[PDB]
RNA sequence: ACUGAAACGAUUGUUGUGCCCCUGGCGGUCGCUUUCAAUGCCU
């Protein structure tokens, strides 16, 4: 009811959480940094039966200080669905990519 | 029914594996513990 459903005939409701897209306060350039990630043999090489695997690659991360300043708003709710909607924004603490590695964010409420 | 209603490019992953700040090197060379002295005075 708070989020929402579209089954089809069978019924819809439309989101009364509505959001926006968040922006970083500074540039990207002062934002991220790139980090290196391999996956070697268990046997601790990049190399096993004499050849090299392929698994190395960059990716883009982030910086552990970066601001997204948000503005969530809540339509015609009862009291008790402000109560869980303001406590999926203080309850809930990660999000983007390798949540089960990364992606620690504190919803700081103004 | 806003070309509508709901809508995670996601899951997993070690910048890894080996590596001697190493080799050679006289705290060395020169240098007087020196210079002066009554076992003395009387029996």
């Amino acid at each position: 009811i708070l989020y929402g459903f579209a089954i089809g005939d069978s019924g819809s409701e439309r989101s009364k959480v509505y959001s926006d897209s968040a922006f970083s306060l500074g540039a990207y350039e002062q934002s991220h940094r790139s980090f290196t990630f391999n996956a070697p043999f268990e046997g601790g090489t990049m190399s096993e039966a004499g050849v090299m695997r392929s698994a190395i690659n960059e990716l883009d991360h982030i910086l552990p200080e970066v601001t997204f300043p948000t503005v969530e708003s809540l339509r015609d709710a009862t009291y008790e669905g402000f109560i869980y909607v303001l406590g999926n924004l203080l309850r809930t603490k990660r999000y983007g990519a390798q949540e089960s590695r990364t992606g620690t964010m504190k919803n700081h409420l103004v």
